[PDB]
């Protein structure tokens, strides 16, 4: 029953939980990114790639969690849960789905492998720069 | 922001709000239905269709909501009979428009809503005595 | 002056009196049919038809009569006043809402042939007539 | 059911907000105008253009307003009478005026009537000459 | 940083000194004009001409003036309020009016509007007929 | 109405919020950049670009806001008033000054690709990110 959300795009959840927790940018920083960058691509009535569609259904859900966040939190422990346990795994989608349209789906799948050998190296002789998706 | 989930799939949220809210099948039936017809299709690494990848980014979201709902249900009328009132209606039709789509074709599903749409508002003294169904 | 709303489109004002009062769907049940599957052809910058001329002016009246009728219950025996909008003046207006919507799903050649056949099923009294209603199709 | 009255015919409903509510003639004048101008072009069993197709729909939707205000005025008062003249339903005074010139002077010149008016109606009366452009013929 | 507002578009800033400061309409009218005229031609993701390219830059530079005068008026008064209407910053009332007619009537006819006005505005009122040339359509 | 100053030129108002407050040069340090090497393309009788449309109207605002702000210190707690022009309302306005100047030295195709790459360097928190700043070049 556990349906992989990521098997369409090379990675798995543990190619995606491969990275640490707070390394992913915040949802307010990311939901304001796709509306900034890919505004006309999302509003368009054409499915212009299969990679665009899975980015769309997440944007309903963060609006759907806020339909559950405020409307339950109005009637100091729920707010801590929306950022850490379901929220962090929900925060994964926005970085991974935007970036494969940023610089390439195969680019982001190659982004992870160099990142782990950078970051699972302990701070004794970790190189000073991190690999970043470049121009 | 203003991203409705149907501009790429022919309908609107207005087009699916034409049906009465009770007509949609209940969610735990569709969980088996989504588990029925696409076991080796949803897990398969080939993305089948844009209709197919959206259900896979629907069952992950519906699992996240009831994750919190039972989680907040075990620490505090309040939750499950509460969340299934105002926004628990649309995640039925988010699923049902997708699970029924590529079983018969998107044009089959949209013309179904035309024919079943005109069938339900006309009074029963003059409509066809049955509703149409999914044929082919 | 004496201008019937159907003289161009092959009907008359008298042709729709064969249609009984319970044939048509309810107004609020029918007003969203233009909102159902006619959203493009009502809001395209080009008219898709002469039918979408009048149908675009169909809702334009209902956006004023009920706007008046909402104003009635604020400032005006009022139990019959707002219901009369739904009773007799609207019964002509419900005919206006259905017929233009009836075209684009079926064809105006279809609906004009439909009301001829529907007429004889209700011109004929219920002493000897088939109770199965003639449905609308191709 | 947000359908603008004019998405099909050039102007938009924001564009008719240039016109003040003191510019339009009385509604009984335009019916007598449209009867005198296009008696043959409204009882006609055919349309040549959509511009005099919607004209009968306003006439069909003005007759019920005369029907209702007389019905609600002789069965119920001057507030409703002073309503129907200068209500939110000045729209039918608006709707009748726009479709007269589109048939009589083309859809093109009606937009050539209004934009010139918007410059003339907003410019202050210190330099605003009493020679407002009435329509070319 | 002496950049004239108009070296690119025909007229010069000395040429707009013909126009008196009582001729221009109120600034709230032109925003409602430009929204009604060119809602589609300002939210557009492309430019067809530079004349409605600078129109959004005035709208971007009028919103801060509404922002600042409200901010400096609700945190500090009527002198600053009577400033921003008839200050040295009537320039944004000037800048908005010039770019409306260039898109709506061509860059050519805007110069065909102003030179005729300069003859009419300087000729004394003994022979100065109240029929000042409003724009051709 | 709601008109962002970048909808044509491939950016948004939200895209520049990734740029921090200390990225941009100081206003008086940047206002002469148009006076530096753009004197011809600001004062040519023909516009050299759609970029020099807005950039010619860039200084036109700063010739009025500071003209207002100079008038503030004459006739108007005034320690914060003129500084607020340099603090928050100007921070949008400093973005307007740099971006059009950013084009003609580099290309608008260059700068739009620049802010995408600059965004991820500041979307990423300083727990794990390279401290060498991505400079602007070809």
């Amino acid at each position: 029953m556990d349906i992989d959300p990521y098997k369409e795009f090379g990675a798995t959840v543990e190619l995606l939980s491969f990275l640490p927790s707070d390394f992913f940018p915040s949802v307010r920083d990311l939901l304001d990114t796709a509306a900034a960058l890919y505004r006309d691509a999302l509003e368009s009535p054409e499915h212009c790639s299969p990679h665009h569609t899975a980015l769309r259904q997440a944007i309903l859900c963060w609006g759907d969690l806020m339909t559950l966040a405020t409307w339950v939190g109005t009637n100091d422990l729920v707010v801590s849960y929306v950022n850490t346990n379901v929220g962090l795994k929900f925060r994964q989608l926005l970085w991974f789905h935007i970036s494969c349209l940023t610089f390439g789906r195969e680019t982001v799948l190659e982004y992870l492998v160099s990142f782990g050998v950078w970051i699972r190296t302990p701070p004794a002789y970790r190189p000073p720069n991190a690999p970043i998706l470049s121009t």
